[PDB]
C-alpha cells in the first residue's frame, strides 16, 4: 500500500517551485512585513515544535501549510500511535535556507516522528505526500522537507 520515499527522493518528481509541485517562491516574509498578516500559528495539541529559537516562528505557516500539516498529524499517529509528527524547521526567520527557500514564507516545515527514529521517516514522507503537501522531499537522514503551493497558486488566474 503505502511506500516510503527512498533518501533524496521528492514527490512529485520535479523541481519545487515548479507550478505541478508547490510554485513560485512569493517573497520572504519577516516579522515586521506587511505579509506577516499571511501567517498564523499552529497550537494543534498534536505536534511537537522544536522551536529551538524560542521565538515560535516554527508554529506560524499559512493556512494551506496549517491543513497538510494537521492532516499530517492525524496520519502519523494512526501508523504509529503513541508517535507524535515533529516539526524541527518551520518559518525561517534568520536566513538558514537557500535563496527563496519557502521556509521564509511560512510554506515549508521540515519534519520528523516525536521518538526521532529515522528508520520512519520514509514512511513519514510517504504520509505527508498522502497528506496532502504540494511537495515532499526527504531531504537528509534527519527531517523530511514539505512544502505548500501559496493560495494565488492554488487558484492561479
Ligand atoms: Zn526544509
Amino acid at each position: 500500500k503505502l511506500t516510503p520515499l527512498a533518501y533524496k527522493q521528492f514527490i512529485p518528481n520535479v523541481a519545487e517551485k515548479t507550478l505541478g509541485a508547490s510554485g513560485r517562491y512569493e517573497g520572504k516574509i519577516t516579522r515586521n512585513s506587511e505579509r506577516f498578516k499571511e501567517l498564523t500559528p499552529n497550537y494543534n495539541p498534536d505536534i511537537i515544535f522544536k522551536d529551538e529559537e524560542n521565538t515560535g516562528a516554527d508554529r506560524l505557516m499559512t493556512q494551506r501549510c496549517k491543513d497538510k500539516l494537521n492532516a499530517l498529524a492525524i496520519s502519523v499517529m494512526n501508523q504509529w500511535p503513541g508517535v507524535k509528527l515533529r516539526v524541527t524547521e518551520g518559518w525561517d526567520e534568520d536566513g538558514h535556507h537557500s535563496e527563496e527557500s519557502l521556509h521564509y514564507e511560512g510554506r515549508a516545515v521540515d519534519i520528523t516522528t516525536s521518538d526521532r527514529d529515522r528508520s520512519k521517516y520514509g514512511m513519514l514522507a510517504r504520509l505527508a505526500v498522502e497528506a496532502g503537501f504540494d511537495w515532499v522531499y526527504y531531504e537528509s537522514k534527519a527531517h523530511i522537507h514539505c512544502s505548500v503551493k501559496a493560495e494565488n497558486s492554488v487558484a492561479a488566474k
